[PDB]
């Protein structure tokens, strides 16, 4: 049978509530939402922190002092990628804690079809995306993509590689900071991935497994 | 409608399949499904040892077993086990890290209990993180110590969200655990207070009793509707 609907998982804000069907044996069910309660923001953040504060080759050789700090700070703040894929974010929008930012970030699903995972990420299956939290140090957004097994793919070209600028800020920003670089650099991930490297926080299994991730360098490399 | 079953979680061991599902609007249905593949080392082994040489209500008759079994083993369990820390142990924070025991004077190692597979959501409801003891080669049972802690990373003793002894590991079985150390807390419908007198929480190190005398009563009133 049923189980209890959970709480509104925030009163300061907007947040998600979820359920545990809970079937039967051997199996399990559950089920997510997410719920709304009432309380310049994307513009008038970074901005504090810059407007004041202040060929492929080339651009992964750039040591511009504002592009080398910014990429610290932003590994120096965004979220672990979670070891699976959070199933709850299919339809819904979802809600995950951070063990080691000891914080809240919310996380859409970047699998859709302006995302093209068959051209950028052409190992994965499905991609999530961090969001600009309301109290967010950077335009930067943590990617994660996964595989068939639900898994995260770490290693090779289709990982989760932070992104600079989040489609929430500018999805053409991002694209022209984030993609037209690495569109540039004709797939070639090993050379995208060791300027823009991807993330496993949380230090889940590598993946794809060893042997199979050189016949990727090799094939790459061509 | 529906959507796919996806592949199994591993290869090199055992998983699970999980399958999502058109909801409603800004929600998502889903479900998961076990799998076994083959490869368990000392958990059938230093047990095994310690098994062999040993107008009604279906909760009432849980908390009325005066099995033999059952009470000789939760005393050794509540001997054996460790005390809970008074405090989140930071470093465990990806999975696992060893912490040495006051009262056993003894290292014991902790994994982190705190994922979604957890649902803190529903089960410790108050809590923010989990842990629980690991089978130690010289435990003496299958049983590991639950402690769950809060935002400001202190151990919440009582209440819905509080470190519950586990008498069957996930180590040794994630489903022989479920049916005995889960399977009845569900069937007392989320009284806590039902289920934590039968399955004592611990606070050995006698920490700060959490949550507050104000706020443990708001939770009398509530938790026994739900
Ligand atoms: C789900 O919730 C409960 C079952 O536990 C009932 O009110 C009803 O069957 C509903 O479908
Ligand atoms: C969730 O399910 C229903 C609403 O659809 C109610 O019984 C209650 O809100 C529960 O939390
Ligand atoms: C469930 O419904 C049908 C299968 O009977 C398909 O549209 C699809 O496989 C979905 O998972
Ligand atoms: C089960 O669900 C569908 C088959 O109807 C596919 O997504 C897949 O083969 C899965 O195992």
């Amino acid at each position: 049978d049923w189980s209890l609907w959970s709480v509104c998982s925030v009163t300061c804000g907007n947040g998600n509530q979820k359920r545990t069907r809970s079937c039967g044996y051997a199996c399990t069910a559950t089920e997510s939402r997410t719920c709304d309660r009432p309380n310049e923001d994307t513009f008038r953040t970074a901005a504090t922190e810059v407007s004041l504060l202040a060929s492929c080759e080339r651009w992964m050789s750039c040591k511009s002092e504002f592009l080398k700090k910014y990429m610290h700070k932003v590994m120096n703040d965004l979220p672990s990628c979670p070891c699976s894929y959070p199933t709850e974010v299919a339809y819904s929008t979802a809600d995950i804690f951070d063990r080691i930012k000891r914080k809240d970030f919310r996380w859409k699903d970047a699998s859709g079809p302006k995302e093209k995972l068959e051209i950028y990420k052409p190992t994965a299956r499905y991609c999530i995306r961090s969001m600009l939290s309301l109290e967010s140090t950077t335009l930067a957004a943590q990617h994660c993509c996964y595989g068939d097994n639900m898994q995260l793919i770490t290693r090779g070209k289709g990982a989760g590689t932070p992104n600079l600028i989040s489609t929430e800020f500018s999805a053409e920003l991002h694209y022209k900071v984030d993609v037209l670089p690495w569109i540039i650099c004709k797939g070639d991930w090993s050379r995208y991935n060791e300027a823009r490297p991807p993330n496993n926080g949380q230090k889940c299994t590598e993946s794809p497994s060893d042997e199979d991730y050189i016949k990727q360098f090799q094939e790459a490399r061509e």
